[PDB]
């Protein structure tokens, strides 16, 4: 207009040519605790949404969008066309059907073949180099779904996993301890949920096991009964859905946190889900969490845990589970 | 204890706590967004439904390893919200249909009589902000329970109607909304005043450029910025049930200023007897300056006749509703 | 360690965020922690011709890695170490020298630059110029020319610091944080710059609408002296510590932030404003600019009185008549 | 006051004030690394030159716009720290060539009695972290001469050796700092002590797949490492003839934990007394827990039989000076 024009002289006609774009798939509760947190910690120059429900997807992007005064993401846009999600460096997946009261795994991901057998391949149409980080239940399985659906290699398709897991456990070791959950060190690995594995050897402060100090540490004999901590991790989602319905804040911080590593090129080491055929003697395509160094072309290198024969054997048989489903999906 | 060695038989004493007072989508905006900033180094929540209290609080709990806020609480009960320095009130009744103004307002003057004492009880010195809508005459009913001075209650007023009008501005210019200056006046909502003579990029008055600003014979119609303004909740409502997140940053802008002290100014709603006109015990926004004792200072907008006009007629039908209630 | 860590990708790194600054006195460094702290960058460069001096205060940075967010750190006397920049901040120079005239002064920065911004550019053809140097304005148009970059691509600090004195100074006596108080101070960065009095204001309220004077001799308030505080200010600062960086450190982070997020926030920066503002001659000048990932893409054309017309104008004439007798 | 109306007669406190003393580059480093992490509502600067004071003041001044501290303050007069949460002692003297280290220590327990009396006249109630070298010996000295409870006065110790090891550990395995885990202890300098065992990333350590790590014997050399560490402040003087930025924002990291109640664990210098079997009054690295009440509780380290022989050494020549100081 012309008062526009008579405050402002243009001088460079630009284009569009987004640098630090991050795409979150899902305007439901995870999706906008993941959209918020990676706001409010400045990882992007443009943040896209997209989802099928036009008037919630516009109405979520409005109400992030009058925020703009207090955030440094000058662009949010969102639109059930993923043209609008062209040129991503990180492309978030929390979309997909939830899951009903008995419903199996391998029935649920099955609902959720036919929704990803649009999303990813749209997604890996406009922007063709993102990194791929599915945050989806069950997730373990449907980054193996995603991954099989993009063709993309297997260092950028990321799980979130159990990256929330253990911070969870890190959680409870402080409140128990009195130590900050940034002191307190412990690693829940393996399978997201119900058969994850806490590495008991591995829980420590300041470089003291405390194993070493207590050598029934997380046995049926411990007298302090740390392997309740774990039990509290595993029942934490059933127990927050209980109160509130759903969980959603810990999970887009977690999210963020990943977000983060990947954006800034950290190589921060993180316990998310990863194609591990060939380590911890897994002989299959499958994604669990182990410590990963986690940077800007996605997962470049993965610790060696010394595990336990039970640790081993509660990977593999978590491997065989999930092959033992995949293998029955119709893609 | 093989682990720990303690040196200290210590007692902790909350430095900078704040509370919020329901947990809504509003109220629970406002908790992320302070826990996101780093404000607090205790954050309270309070409700009356006891299991979406605690599932809230748990939520954010699980995220304390990527947070620098060492304590969150919650409970119904308010002693849970002792030596606050700031106290955040988000909870309130929403109108029925068929239900007049004073009556709605009434309501939410018995539900704030048992709410304010119980904060004033724990938190003597704490700052009051009450976000409740409608949140002039509700800001009015905090101050008149709570009995503290006029500088410690405060209302978030304006502040999102003012960061919208900036938002909305910055469009329209291609500029930043942090570079887009402009002020929404007077009572929050459907009467606000729009200041057409402040609207500046860089100290250059946009009305010195089209003297037409903002009237009906604006070449631009610039008057439907403020429209949209207006309309914004309406539309966000209408398309996802609820506003959230502008008004959570929004919040947690304001808690920035009065916990660090910052004594920026920001367009709130403070008591405004003795200014612009008004003769009342009314809260109107007006460029207020916040710091660790809530508004110190105001900041004197000329207005034209029609803008004081404006603010006049608002402060009259607030003064009309908070005289018939029973306190 | 191959035990430890299993190897699964191999990959070549390539800074997506980099940033470079040239020169590591205290300017420079002042700038090198600001960008550090407020995490800007995935890489950071520092180019200096002192090896010694370079390599210790690269090497400190790097002791405080484990509380930054960028995760490499790097530094060389050879260019090569700055490929990939977006941004490339420029605070080497000469300093003048007793019995040294301006123009001397000056040309030496040019054989400076003739060697420093040709290799910024071999490394780094698509970099945004960020000009630190004294003195600014000039040298911001020696490294536009020598660099061949579009202007929209070559900035200079200019008033930007000059602006945030004269906040500070005017919260100071209002009581007010400066984030809130408005004023701008454009044209010449130092002795020759013009404080714009019709837009000093705190919520949209001109001063000047209070306070007619304001600005002038007659002012009751003498806000006059607030400017002769910023001109005065580098040069009591120098007085009483021998240099001032703090404050352009964290000005100059500012206009970072802004470049490399794609804020378009507007700020007194210097830009090449030939056939802007009543000038005719390809001299950098500050006026209030739309910063971002392109640079400064657009200029806010402020209002100026006949007086603050002539001042901006003298200084263009003053700024031209050391340039053509420049050697390139 | 035409602008600005001011309608509160308000004596402002500040609430969450740090005192940095010494204004050389240590300092410096110390106040704009706190600055930069918004720990602070107030801060002040304290040294005895004057023209030096004064310049680095206005120079921090300058840049308000751009920070959150909305107060910065300077003089050589101690009451301009007045009401400090935490006040950081960066000032002292350095060893002249041929002179012996007690008489450095002495010089600095000069100094000290002149700094620490007024630190403690006018905030009796702050936390005092202390950072002139010889760190260890001097938190001894300051805590003498305060008569403060030892969980207040803390030496930054080897907060920012541990960073160095794990920086120079994240360079060898190509991984962030932030996940390689690593402990130096002890004495600050030449005599620290790594603790292999607890060397590991994501609680693998690395000695249970490398037995040998750390000794001479060990093929891939990590002693060298802690060599690296030792040599780190003596390298960097050698090439730009002081250490600056790290030590910097290692304080601002303690400043952090002390200022949000944090309780992150840090190996910071604390009396130790009754622990590793030291039975005098020495301060050492240990990793702490860090509060709002200083440090409250202490990670007991399992040190092997060589290990804890040095930290009873250091403990022995530490107490040797110590009795020979004349307070």
């Amino acid at each position: 207009a012309a008062l526009k024009d008579q405050l402002i002289v243009n001088l460079l006609k630009e284009e569009q040519v987004p640098q630090n774009k991050i795409t979150v798939v899902g305007v439901g509760a995870v999706g906008m605790a993941c959209a918020i947190s990676i706001l409010m910690k400045d990882l992007a120059d443009e943040l896209a949404l997209v989802d099928v429900i036009e008037d919630k997807l516009k109405g979520e992007m409005m109400d992030l969008q009058h925020g703009s005064l207090f955030l440094k993401t000058p662009k949010i846009v969102s639109s059930k066309d993923y043209s609008v999600t062209a040129n991503s460096k990180l492309v978030i997946i929390t979309a997909g059907a939830r899951q009903q009261e008995g419903e199996s795994r391998l029935n649920l991901v099955q609902r959720n073949v036919n929704i990803f057998k649009f999303i990813i391949p749209n997604v890996v149409k406009y922007s063709p180099q993102c990194k791929l980080l599915i945050v989806s239940n069950p997730v373990d399985i449907l980054t193996y779904v995603a991954w099989k659906i993009s063709g993309f290699p297997k260092n950028r398709v990321i799980g979130s996993g159990c990256n929330l897991d253990s911070a969870r456990f890190r959680y409870l070791m402080g409140e128990r301890l009195g130590v900050h959950p940034l002191s307190c060190h412990g690693w829940v690995l393996g399978e997201h949920g119900d058969s994850s594995v806490p590495v008991w050897s591995g829980v420590n402060v300041a470089g003291v096991s405390l194993k070493s100090l207590n050598p029934q540490l997380g046995t049926d004999a411990d007298k302090e009964q740390w392997k309740d901590v774990h039990k509290q991790v595993v029942d934490s989602a059933y127990e927050v859905i209980k109160l509130k319905g759903y969980t959603s804040w810990a999970i887009g911080l977690s999210v963020a946190d990943l977000a983060e590593s990947i954006m800034k090129n950290l190589r921060r080491v993180h316990p998310i889900s990863t194609m591990i055929k060939g380590l911890y003697g897994i002989k299959e395509d499958v994604f669990l969490s182990v410590p990963c160094i986690l940077g800007q072309n996605g997962i470049s290198d993965v610790v060696k845990v010394t595990l336990t024969p039970d640790e081993e054997a509660r990977l593999k048989k978590s491997a065989d589970t999930l092959w033992g489903i995949q293998k029955e999906l119709q893609f």
